[PDB]
């Protein structure tokens, strides 16, 4: 039974839509095929909700791009639906606007830049090439559970300098960051609260030991970028490293699932990235285009008037990643990947001030794992009648990949 609150006076009737972000109808089809349920020839660019608390929903990839690039009209003060959990939300910097926001990109730029990112591609290579050749020979593998949910997180926490054996523990909080439990919103409010706590105490100890220090990890470096002059303060080092773990181990895992998805019925895409590898490299971005996982919300600064809708101040408006990539407006034929495809905008790493600093990581881990993967499982096939699992939410997740070959 689904908690419903009443439109406010200002959302007209013909806009309400019943779209649970956290549980879409369709969702057993894909999550990136309930989405696209929402996007219909006729649909008004913003439609109202009211599950999840009450909120908009922008149903085009124009207005999301136009909003991630607007903060001085969508403000990251509240980035969550629902309310009490995007109220709850202690992550640094996407909950600041600019000029605050500043200072603190630029010590996270310093750590993630794209010259940084590249002197970790062996590294890279050498974990996804580990795990890989563990089930090549086998014929078949679970890819969620062997590959998917092991190969970025060992990166990170690599990268990171921190223990593998801290996997479970944060990817659990990281599920209820993200996806969190409760059937009201100030249930998971509260859900979100408790796994927000559990990072900072996690990440409390980390920071008091790193600042100052010598060591040559990720979150050393960053830690120790200067903030107007003097030293990160505590609450905003708590966010901060928070939310590099909270990337590093529930954005790519995700994606990979359902990038992998795809490929098993594809195999002709799969044959062109093998025949070609500047396709394959050239070809990553596409896939991003195509397997978005994020949506996230922006709150409404000032009574407005945008695309023909009547806002007012505090409204919140969620922002489907995918409706931007996925938008047939925006690119013919929207579900099929072409790997040629000159036009590949999108938003699946949103756009704007807080455009995703972990991006060149995701693009060098997802290229690394596609030239590991295809040099020694070069066909593959999803097992006969398997039926993954899905689950959205503000970060979308799959599960149950069984994957099949021919050893080579
Ligand atoms: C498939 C992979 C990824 C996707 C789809 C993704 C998506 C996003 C999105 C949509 C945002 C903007 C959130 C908002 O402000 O509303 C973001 C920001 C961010 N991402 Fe990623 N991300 C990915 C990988 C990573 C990785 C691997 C990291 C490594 C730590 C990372 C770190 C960050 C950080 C620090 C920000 C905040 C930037 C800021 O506020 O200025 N992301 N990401
Ligand atoms: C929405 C995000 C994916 C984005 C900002 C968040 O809080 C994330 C959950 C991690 C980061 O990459």
């Amino acid at each position: 039974q689904k908690h419903r609150v009443a439109p406010p006076p200002h959302v007209p009737g013909h806009l309400i839509r019943e779209i649970d972000a956290y549980d879409l109808d369709g969702l057993e089809q894909g999550f990136h095929e309930a989405w696209k349920r929402v996007q219909q020839p006729d649909t008004p660019p913003l439609v109202w909700t009211p599950f999840t608390g009450g909120h908009w929903i922008a149903t085009r990839g124009t207005l999301i791009d136009e909003i991630y690039r607007s903060p001085e009209r969508f403000s990251s003060r509240v980035i969550w639906v629902p309310r009490e959990a995007g109220e709850a939300y202690d992550m640094v910097p996407t909950k600041l606007d600019p000029p605050e926001h500043t200072p603190y990109r630029k010590a996270i730029d310093k750590g993630l830049n794209l010259a940084e990112i590249r002197k970790l591609e062996d590294q890279i290579r050498t974990i996804a090439v580990e795990i890989i050749e563990g089930f090549a020979d086998r014929g078949h593998c679970e890819f969620g559970s062997e590959f998917s949910t092991v190969f970025p997180v060992r990166v990170f926490l690599a990268l990171a300098g921190l223990p593998v054996e801290d996997a479970t523990k944060l990817g659990l909080l990281a599920n209820e960051m993200t996806r969190p439990s409760g059937n009201t919103p100030e249930e998971q409010g509260r859900s979100l609260e408790a796994a927000n706590k559990g990072f900072f105490e996690y990440v409390a100890p980390i920071i008091a030991a790193r600042r100052g220090g010598s060591g040559t990890d990720l979150i050393t470096r960053i830690l120790n970028v200067e903030i107007d002059g003097k030293p990160m303060p505590d609450d905003r080092a708590l966010g901060l490293v928070s939310l590099l773990l909270l990337g590093g181990l529930e954005t790519v895992v995700n994606f990979l699932g359902f990038m992998m998805i795809y490929l098993s019925r594809h195999p002709e895409t799969v044959a062109e990235m093998r025949r070609e590898p500047l396709k394959l490299q050239r070809g990553v971005e596409e896939l991003f285009r195509r397997f978005a996982v994020v949506s996230d919300a922006r709150y409404v600064v000032s009574d407005m008037e945008f695309h023909g809708t009547m806002l007012k101040e505090g409204d919140l408006i969620l922002l489907p990643t995918a409706l931007h990539g996925l938008d047939d407006r925006h690119h013919d034929d929207p579900m099929t990947v072409d790997l040629s495809r000159r036009d590949v905008t999108h938003s699946t790493f949103a756009q704007g001030p807080h455009r995703c600093a972990g991006m060149h990581l995701a693009r060098l881990e997802v290229t690394v794992m596609l030239q590991e993967w295809l040099a020694r499982i070069p066909e593959f096939r999803l097992k006969d009648r398997a039926v993954p699992i899905y689950h959205s939410g503000i970060v979308a997740a799959v599960e149950n990949i069984p994957l099949e070959w021919e050893p080579q």
